[PDB]
């Protein structure tokens, strides 16, 4: 029958789905959700043999046991047991695009489990299977006899064992294939992997039981009262004793109660449901749940006889709360919501993507520390864990069918076509059915990437219809089609058109306006995290908090999707697309989250967290304004710190409680400040912290910051006439300055400072000379290959301008006495094809005090491509531990990516100066900075730097930070002015205009001394 | 694997649905839709052997032929051939509701053919069987090998065959599965029937094909311009020679041709379809399709290379015509329709289930002659040839998915299942992708009685995505749901409100006004025509014409289900449920058409006729004010005739050419009128006659009528004084009036006259007594039974008040000798349990004419029951061969059905009398009537009567007609006053108050003499 290459055919004898069961048999055991010893986990050690297609599989294996086969632990993906490759492939399907056949060599796993099944379980009652993830399709034999098929690898398949099962010892045989007519609907851009991937379970339900049940929460004009209604279904034989209780729980406090027996109201000619029951409970003011108070009820279904006999209890948690669209907002109990969201896959670097809730909370607690309140299950329904713990943390989630064809030409080629809306209809259905009674989820996707076609009008209305409690939302097809109740485009930018034919991505401001346009805007992905990205994330917040219908975003994304392999001596290290021997495959493409596939943090996480920040501020005079953005909770957890410090020393500073209602202001007056003395900047920094510690943080934690320059006193103090006066000592090859200990040597045919000396000791290993290039970064880079060169891309274009291949050649060379000090003056041209494409010209002034003064004018030719930056480099002959400086950090920072920086006095040990992104790019710059301290150097001014031991070349010419090694020395890059990273995409020029370095003329000057 | 008992298998290896294709390989027969020799038919002699579950089939019959099997032609139903028996049922499945089960004996039909398939079909190209209707579920092997599965019966099943045929012979083998999950979705109030029922035929398509095409006409505002817009799609091998060229033709001139290679527009990111293309014409001054004016043109398809040669072509004919809903009202080419429609089953007395040409063209020409001019294909698609016919001839087709769940409870248990969408899905998108480029089919239905299901929503929404040209409609949950455009109830009143819980029928007129709805209303269902029925159907016309946003309705239904059996002496006659030892079964409840299964009319059809008429009239002195209700056309084929006649005789005639612009007005001027010498009523008759032939009708056929009352001069001149007077003998026992060679004979004990003598001849063979009962009509019994007695119908409730079993009780019989005449003066009571339900009070005067005037009044209880009728009856000796009276006719009419009629001299056999309704009840009343003839009888007043050889007991304790046996003599009943018929809906009590006997005193008067 070869059922894995039938759309028609999605299961065989696979049961109805419905909402989270544990068949408690005790009420309490049901109201506090404890284990039911009537839900069975089958995890544990599993037999596995691989095969390379169904036709391999020698008939014994469903009698007994393969020799040959290995015990391995389940739930896993069997490529992350090495047994066959993970494939990484982002838009072009891993197979022939020849729906509905899959390739004939078929990766097969053969999974048994030889288990124990107590006979009070066969006694009476009904024992089923529960697979919550299997990729992507299997057949089913329990004890030898066939039992059933199912398919979509996201959701639970569940089968009725009772027949199958003897007491005593048994016998599972899962047949789980590669490939299937499921495949074509799972090209989500991610890691292609196979097997039982979530929890294998029994559950045993007593015949006459409880087959689904949905929660719904209705409420008065401003919810201060409200009605729970609880509509359950059974199976079984209907008796007119029997009964039906649903009662809400607050702790242990029991806030409503109801009884009734089966049968509904009449629903049309033919009668009503005598197999249903609806409940209702009035709630007088009820808590109400959202991100950011997560108050939860337990509602406790029981079924029971009329005499007081429990059958069987389930239950769930409630979140009281209203989503609704209403005049182009999209609002959650009356207030309009501000999402700040982010895109998380499923991805674990060692288990592939099977997950755990130690990983899970983990994700969760980083999300909210980081001022984030929504996520979006990109792309498809999450382990069943995931949706309890967004309930009980407080996340807003878009549930997503498992549904993408993004490889289809057309994307719409299979959602448009009749013959493929059964198996998308039960993408979507089952995922409804699965988790419609979860707060936490406030919006349902329709999936992701497949065009636009019919099937997803269709399904768009069936939910709507089934369940008017959440919004539906779809981007494929342009973002705002007849299939969307929200414009979610992905990458569309703030004030940028870009006006693809048929799917433009309109600017987001100018998207809201378009003629009849009335609906809410939520990006559904933006701000692409790729490696050195975020760059102009603070622009899409302002318009956020500018306009009331520019709803949010989900950042794209959360993690990197890296695995980790080793190798000779058993090291880790981080792969991607292709370091497994896949092929074709996306290399790099598949890591571009905030954080690295392990949870640390990359430096963009924290621009997220303070452009995502709760509370606003304004300064006046001494008067500080504290603006809450919360919609519900008053600022009960928070005390705002201040302090001001002169060019990072304090002078003074302070606390004050935090009392915002929400949505409130206040102000708070700041005691007069004594002017200080000498000379400098004041700087102003306030910060919330949280004194108590919460569900999802430590005391102390640090939810928002802000700073302000104050006054500000320039120098105009005279430096002391020097005690010595420096000497020149010119020759045919050289201009030497010596002043006491000190030596500095420029060679007058290249024209660069090629060495300096403090007493007999050499402080260069390479001259000082102008960098106009930087190692390109992913944003660079876009999607050009040696195969396929973009030469759009901004890495392309600089090579073509011959920018990494210019040589420095020399115009003027001089050196002049002066009265207390040695001048030298040098003019350079950078040239490419006989095309002058940058000037610089420079003077040093050595003076007495030993200080050297470096003027640097620059001429760029305005049709050549802007430069990556315009400062100097060289490689420092030592290595220091620390490195010390007065600018914009502690963490890396970039012009277009600095809000969340801070202007202090910072010091860290060297090797934090450098950023380990996967893939090596120009990294670690530090911007708006007034002094650098490094060893015996110091250097002044107002630059950006980046300081380590890896030059731009070598971190250019590696594809892996693993294969980086640490250069002799420290190289050192000090840029007068760099260009913006960008991040709005990362597949074509996203560097803003004013974030270029198109001026022409740049002038900057630093001061080099001991 | 038992997939006919799985709703997630419809299918296995079917090929895709797409519109009529025939593969022409020459263009010109494309352009006149001659046959292709590449579109094979394998109707005709096939091998059927019967099985009573599939697991009685042998393997070797997959091999070869079973000697056992029988010759049968082939498209047919099984049942037909006697093989099994058809079985009846409305509501209630014919299977026990187990979903998606079916009984383990599951009838089986194994059919199979030997044929030939010529090597030139085999060395290129793709050579599909293609199986138009399959009921309900099959398997197909070819030559041994297994091919596919299919199921939904009303739709075809296409399978590609290319890989299984050898040159030469082959044989194909269908194993037929009377039984499925399908039928869980095939519950519609009809005969339960299976097999392979419709045409089998044989396509080769190039491999380079076309696969898809669909046409759309787009249009300016007012419809002087059009563009024509053709999506082709192909499979094969794309190549830059490749190319599709679409003409459109208008008759023989070529409109416009446009051609282009393939590559469609950029649809998303990923680009656009290079396996599609469309092609866009311009039309100016379009002549435009509809109903009245089925202007049509063809549009050809060409596949073909660069340098000209044609790989193959399709094509459909083009309606060029928009349908839209605008501001309430459904519109065509921007005016609002007036829907006079019919639900049409497919259905033949002989042939069971499977339609011919013949029986289809049959229907079409009766519907269009009686002024229908939509028909709702209740409840499925229908054979592809109605949607040919119904383009062709003009008619508005509601096209409807096969998908009916009534026996469910709720009934929408399996449509808002979302495991069920799949199965109901496919019925819905391939029955689109099917006939979508039919000008004829202007309204989608998403099925019948199921309900209202979440799937109906998104299945609701895919078509309004996928075809935005037609409104979608459905009745299930209420008439009124988020799943239609149109408000659809099904047998609603006009002015009358039935507020059932949850699912109400509101009055119509209400209905529209309801706070916040705006939709228009179409009735899918109305008129239920059970028998004598369509009373009150004037009432609804009356306000589909007062109300803009009332659109019309769709009557139900088209013709009676009955089938034909065979006495012992080789006699056919009409069957109905149970008639085939089928049980349980809905009895006579499949009998409610407005013609008879072999098309014969019933006399509702003519009320029809005139209610649905095209034009309007309104009288004023000598004015006649003609009003056109036609939309598009003008009255070129029309001419007024126009009649005065005083009693039925003719003073005055004469024509008047018609020139009426649609929804126009004409004044015509009738010539100064002669005035009449002798008294009585002057009648104006007049009637729209079409001059010349039509494509559905003859020279003279007759499209309206209407008459008016004009002066009338009333007798003011009495009788010259008779020659003699009659004698009276009085006698214990009688009263008897002598005069001349006359006599009559009253009965002192009965108080009724008991015979009559002129000659020697007696004249009565049963006493003239009073009469307040009928043989009950369907629409009295509704659905009581024996076993299950509806004490609400009308029936019940007569039968518990006794008026069926009341005995006459004399209270007063006296005689009386007057200077000219003879007087007898009677009263009767009528009771029951000692309650007395009637009172008759009369007076008889003999006079020297020999005249017998007749005076009642009857009291009727005003507690009992209103009564059927007030009357008197007779058995008369004699039996003539003609009836001729003055009055209402010439067809069967009553109270509440009686505007079709004329009033005028008529005269036509006796058996003419007589309607031969399946299920015997009364009938053949004639109403209005002034003056009876019959035999040496003549009967003069302002009655209501029917005459026949059967007797109202008779009729009502017989349940087939062909089981009435004329009794002898006449059987007359002229009665004062009749109760009217009713037929809103036929399970509930539906006549209206004003057509009840409820005044509570009655009051007639007759004159019988002798002719
Ligand atoms: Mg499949
Ligand atoms: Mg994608
Ligand atoms: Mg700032
Ligand atoms: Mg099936
Ligand atoms: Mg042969
Ligand atoms: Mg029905
Ligand atoms: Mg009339
Ligand atoms: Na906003
Ligand atoms: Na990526
Ligand atoms: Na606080
Ligand atoms: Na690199
Ligand atoms: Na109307
Ligand atoms: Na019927
Ligand atoms: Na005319
Ligand atoms: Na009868």
């Amino acid at each position: 029958r070869r059922d894995w290459e039938n759309p028609g055919v999605t299961q065989l004898n696979r049961l109805a789905a419905h909402p989270p069961f544990a068949s408690w048999r005790n009420s309490e055991e049901a109201r506090t959700d404890r284990p039911s010893q009537q839900l069975r986990s089958l995890n544990g050690e599993w037999r596995f043999a691989w095969f390379p297609a169904p036709e391999a599989v020698p008939e014994s294996w469903l009698e007994c046991d393969l020799p040959e086969a290995d015990t391995v632990v389940v739930p896993s993906n069997w490529q992350m047991h090495g047994y066959d490759a993970p494939i990484y492939t982002n838009v072009t399907y891993p197979i022939t695009v020849n729906p509905p056949f899959v390739p004939t060599e078929n990766p097969t796993g053969c999974y048994s489990l030889t288990f124990n099944v107590d006979e009070s379980w066969l006694q009476e009652g009904q024992t089923r299977i529960i697979f919550d993830g299997v990729n992507s399709a299997f057949h089913l034999w329990c004890n030898g006899r066939w039992v059933g098929y199912g398919q979509d690898s996201r959701l639970p398949s569940e089968f009725d064992l009772s027949a199958f099962l003897r007491a005593g010892e048994n016998r599972l045989a899962v047949m789980v294939l590669r490939w299937s007519d499921g495949s074509y609907l799972e090209d989500q851009d991610m890691w292609r992997m196979s097997g039982i991937f979530r929890d294998v379970s029994l559950l045993h339900k007593p015949t006459t039981q409880i087959s689904d049940f949905h929660v719904a929460t209705r409420f008065n004009d401003d919810f201060s009262r409200a009605v729970l209604e609880a509509e359950v279904q059974m199976c079984g034989e209907l008796r007119d004793y029997l009964r039906v209780t649903v009662s809400l729980w607050q702790g242990e406090t029991q806030v409503a109660s109801g009884t009734a027996p089966f049968g509904g109201e009449i629903i049309d000619e033919r009668g009503g449901y005598a197999d249903r029951v609806t409940l209702r409970l009035n709630v007088e003011n009820p808590k109400l749940w959202s991100a950011e108070i997560p108050n939860l009820y337990r509602a406790v279904v029981e079924l029971h006889t009329a005499d007081g006999t429990l059958i069987e209890a389930e239950a769930c948690d409630v979140g009281f709360r209203e989503v609704r669209i209403e005049n182009g907002l999209l609002l959650l109990n009356g207030k309009p919501l501000l999402i700040r969201g982010v895109n998380r896959h499923e991805h674990h670097p060692l288990h592939g993507q099977v997950m755990d809730e130690q990983t899970m909370v983990q994700d969760i607690l980083l999300m909210k520390q980081n001022n984030f309140n929504a996520v979006r299950c990109s792309h498809y329904p999450n382990h069943p864990l995931w949706y309890t713990l967004c309930d009980r943390y407080g996340l807003y989630v878009v549930d997503e069918a498992n549904i993408e064809t993004h490889g289809m030409v057309p994307m719409n080629r299979l959602t448009d076509d009749p013959r493929w809306l059964p198996a998308m209809s039960e993408r979507v259905t089952r995922m409804v059915q699965r988790d419609r009674n979860h707060p936490s989820v406030i919006i349902w996707s329709l999936g992701n990437e497949s065009g636009h076609g019919a099937n997803h009008d269709a399904l768009y209305r069936w939910i709507k219809s089934v369940d008017p409690s959440r919004p539906v939302q779809y981007e494929g097809g342009g973002a705002d089609t007849t299939a969307t109740d929200i414009i979610c485009p992905m990458y569309a930018r703030v004030d940028e058109d870009q006006p693809f034919p048929a799917v433009p991505k309109w600017s987001i401001k100018k998207w809201l306006s378009l003629p009849g346009e009335t609906r809410p805007l939520i990006l559904c992905e933006y701000a692409h995290a790729a490696g050195n990205s975020l760059g102009g994330f603070a622009k899409y917040w302002q318009a956020f908090r500018q306009y009331p219908r520019l709803q949010g975003g989900f950042v794209w994304d959360w993690v990197d999707q890296s695995l980790i392999k080793y190798d000779e001596n058993g090291n880790p290290w981080s792969a991607y697309g292709g370091d497994f021997g896949d092929t074709p495959n996306d290399r790099q493409f598949c890591m571009n989250g905030l954080v690295f596939a392990d949870r640390t943090p990359h430096p963009a996480l924290t621009e997220a967290k303070h452009q995502q920040q709760f509370f606003q501020f304004r300064l006046s005079g001494q008067t500080i304004e504290v603006t809450s953005e919360y919609l519900f909770r008053h600022s009960d957890n928070e005390l705002l710190h201040w302090m001001v410090a002169l060019d990072g020393k304090p002078l003074a500073s302070g606390e004050v409680p935090l009392d915002v209602a929400p949505q409130g202001k206040q102000l708070i007056e700041l005691p007069e400040l004594p002017q200080p003395e000498s000379a400098g900047q004041l700087w102003l920094t306030v910060r919330v912290v949280q004194p108590n510690a919460t569900a999802w943080s430590e005391a102390g934690h640090i939810s928002a910051w802000q700073q302000w320059r104050l006054a500000e006193n320039l120098s105009v103090t005279l430096p002391a006439a020097s005690h010595a006066i420096p000497h020149l000592t010119t020759s045919e090859m050289d201009f030497c300055i010596e002043l006491g200990n000190k030596r500095w040597q420029f060679n007058r045919q290249s024209g660069f400072l090629s060495q300096m000396w403090i007493g007999d000791k050499k402080q260069l290993l390479t001259p000082l000379r102008d960098q106009f290039t930087r190692a390109p970064l992913d944003n660079d880079i876009g999607v050009s290959e040696a195969t396929r060169i973009d030469p759009n891309a901004w890495v392309e274009r600089w090579k073509a301008a011959g920018h990494y291949q210019a040589e420095a050649a020399l115009l003027q060379c001089t050196a002049d006495t002066l009265a207390d000090a040695v001048l030298i003056t040098t003019a350079h041209a950078w040239q490419h094809q006989g095309k002058t494409l940058f000037i610089s010209r420079k003077t040093y002034r050595i003076d007495g005090s030993g200080q050297m003064a470096i003027t640097v004018d620059v001429e760029v030719a305005s049709d050549t491509p802007h430069p990556a930056r315009i400062g100097l480099n060289c490689q420092l002959a030592q290595v220091a531990e620390r490195v010390n400086w007065l600018g914009l950090g502690p963490q890396e920072n970039y012009p277009d990516r600095l809000t969340a920086a801070c202007f202090d006095r910072w010091d860290l040990p060297l090797s934090d100066m450098y950023t380990p992104y996967v893939f090596p790019s120009e990294n670690g710059l530090r911007c708006g900075t007034r002094e650098l301290n490094y060893g015996p150097h110091q250097w002044r001014g107002d630059f950006q730097f980046n300081i380590s031991r890896y030059s731009q070349q070598q971190l250019m010419e590696t594809s892996h930070r693993h294969l980086l090694h640490a250069e002799e020395g420290t190289w050192l890059n000090i840029d007068g002015f760099h260009m913006g990273i960008g991040g709005d995409d990362s597949w074509s020029p996203s560097v803003s205009a004013e974030f270029q370095l198109s001026a022409g003329r740049y002038h900057y000057q630093l001061v080099w001394c001991q």
